[PDB]
């Protein structure tokens, strides 16, 4: 899932040297995009959007990825239940 869904930017482990989406590492009592990313440098962290929830279930279930209200163009994925397994994997990795 994560491998092709949401690998391009993100990671989950290791290095986080560069670029992209830094790794989420744990979405179960997180507040915003918070990791050893730098990158939240002008929004989300200041908002402090709590990630331990129900609205997230929907927001992550859909190709939308946003507890804070909004949007879409991660971009025509669609479907089913990729998030379920992903959040499962993060549970096993984190919890
Ligand atoms: C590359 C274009 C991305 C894809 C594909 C997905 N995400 Fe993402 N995400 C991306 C970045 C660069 C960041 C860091 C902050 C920023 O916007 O600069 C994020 C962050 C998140 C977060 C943390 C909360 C936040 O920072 O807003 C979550 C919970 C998240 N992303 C989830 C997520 C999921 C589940 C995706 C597909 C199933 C996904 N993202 C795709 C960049 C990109």
């Amino acid at each position: 899932l994560f491998k092709t869904r949401c690998l391009q930017c993100h990671t989950v482990e290791k290095g986080g040297p560069h670029k992209v989406g830094p790794n989420l590492h744990g979405i179960f009592g997180r507040h915003s995009g918070q990791a050893e990313g730098y990158s939240y440098t002008d929004a989300n962290i200041k908002k402090n959007v709590l990630w331990d929830e129900n609205n997230m279930s929907e927001y992550l279930t859909n190709p939308a990825k946003y507890i804070p209200g909004t949007a879409m163009a991660f971009g025509g994925l669609k479907k089913e239940k990729d998030r379920n397994d992903l959040i499962t994997y993060l549970k096993k990795a984190t919890e």
